[PDB]
């Protein structure tokens, strides 16, 4: 399809281009210090998803050429948000977040991601140098409306539940796909090492959602029919921003009374420890002439 979002960091990024906010990232989910200070470019000492990459003719020495770097996102015990400029702290989560934006507006965004059949790509790789505490929720990737809901999310690690259950959850450490509604409609095990592949196809006519992945070099293939999304609002409360990164939410505190232990915004536990993931191959496209599966192949959806 046409490429609407282009999230895939250019070989030449910097870090004084995250500090400026500037295209394609919208970077002010995050605590109070710069943004790379929590996100990370890594040039060539990771090499991200070869789905999207170049390839040299001849073949050998160099098969192939990388077209982007991939990102390192973390979390620490400084990750709190603070909403607009006057907004309580976020407390209970610890949170860095890119935001796809178009001319440095998110707004702009909204109506081009949010329109007919719109596929949302992202790789992930685990940061063996900063582990995930899959004790813990986590949500990666999510399109949110100005409700707060999720269209769909990327999650990995035991759902928060109050009260606290047996934790870890089973298969807490399997990447989750959810729907509007919190409905798993797949899971894979996040294992290391490994490039997985997604994309999303949202139907924001019919409001259908359909997911497919891959692990490294391997083109995606669905992994789910095409499914109704039907808690999702209509017309444009039902649009929103594109989101990527770490937004851990916390365990309960039974110190905490209980009137307030489900607002995980502003209560719960959360360690003072340093949390990351690696992000590769994000990107929005529509699907004329078909879905981008990688390997400069398309195919058609239905
Ligand atoms: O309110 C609890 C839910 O918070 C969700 O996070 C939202 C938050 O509510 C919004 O105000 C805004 O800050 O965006 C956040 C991320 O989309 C969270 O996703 C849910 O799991 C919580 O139940």
């Amino acid at each position: 399809g046409k490429v609407l979002w282009d999230g895939r960091a250019p070989r030449n990024y910097t870090s004084f281009h995250l500090d400026a906010s500037v295209d394609p990232y919208l970077t002010v989910v995050k605590g109070p210090r710069a943004a790379s200070i929590y996100t990370r470019l890594l040039g060539r000492e990771v090499t991200p998803t070869p789905l999207w990459n170049d390839r040299l003719f001849p073949e050998v020495p160099y098969p192939a050429v990388s077209t982007e770097q991939a990102l390192l996102v973390l979390i620490g015990n400084s990750s709190v948000f603070t909403p607009g400029s006057s907004g309580r702290p976020q407390t209970g989560f610890r949170r860095t977040e890119l935001i796809a934006q178009v001319n440095g507006s998110n707004i702009d965004l909204i109506p081009i991601i949010g329109k007919g059949r719109v596929a949302f790509h992202f790789s992930v790789l685990m940061d063996e140098w900063h582990k995930l505490d899959m004790i813990h929720e986590h949500q990666l990737v999510f399109v949110a409306p100005s409700d707060g809901s999720h269209v769909f999310t990327l999650q990995v690690g035991s759902p928060f539940t109050n009260p606290t259950g047996p934790l870890p959850a089973p298969r807490a450490d399997w990447l989750k796909i959810l729907n509007h509604n919190l409905d798993v409609l797949f899971e894979t095990e996040f294992t290391d090492e490994t490039w997985h592949n997604f994309a999303v196809i949202v139907d924001w006519e019919k409001r259908t959602l359909q997911v497919w992945y891959s692990q490294n070099e391997n083109n995606l293939v669905w992994v789910t029919p095409v499914l109704p999304n039907e808690t999702v609002k209509r017309g444009t409360a039902g649009r929103g921003d594109f989101h990527f990164g770490i937004l851990k939410l916390p365990l309960v505190n039974v110190a905490d009374p209980p009137e307030v232990r489900d607002d995980v915004v502003h209560y719960g536990i959360q360690p003072p420890t340093t949390h990351g993931i690696m992000y590769s191959g994000v990107f929005i496209e529509d699907l004329e002439d078909g879905l981008s599966v990688g390997n400069k192949f398309i195919q058609e959806v239905a």
